[PDB]
């Protein structure tokens, strides 16, 4: 397991250093999106929660295709606001329920160090 806690203050720095196998070693789900919501990275822990194949969701749109329950002011709205302001860093509870059993989670969204890149981190609650 990679030695990284969900919600860490410097999580973006740690993950900037990681390859795919490393991201798959995290204790929590990790998705990297571009500013339009297209899926750049998706780790094994996230697929364990959602039943999505991390190898195949890459390239799809998280808000339009994969996770319509997040296409809402409460999730997508916060993403959009943080992308626009340039300082995305927000945490909230949510329920994921499209093509998976309804699952309560805690979500942390945070701007990545690489350009036009934004993390969505997920753990069960
Ligand atoms: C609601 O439709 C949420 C769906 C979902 C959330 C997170 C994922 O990684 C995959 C699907």
């Amino acid at each position: 397991m990679e030695h990284v806690a969900f919600g860490s203050e410097d999580i973006e720095n740690t993950l900037a250093k990681m390859d795919d196998g490393q991201l798959d070693g995290l204790a929590f789900g990790a998705i990297q999106l571009d500013g339009d919501g297209n899926i750049l990275q998706y780790n094994a822990a996230e697929g364990d929660i959602t039943g999505r194949d991390p190898k195949q969701v890459i390239g799809k749109n998280f808000f339009k295709d994969v996770a319509p329950c997040t296409d809402s002011p409460e999730f997508y709205g916060k993403f959009k606001e943080g992308v626009a302001s340039g300082n995305l860093n927000t945490m909230f509870e949510y329920t994921f329920d499209y093509q998976m059993t309804p699952t309560k989670v805690k979500v942390h969204m945070k701007k990545a160090l690489s350009g036009d890149s934004y993390w969505v981190f997920v753990k069960r609650v």
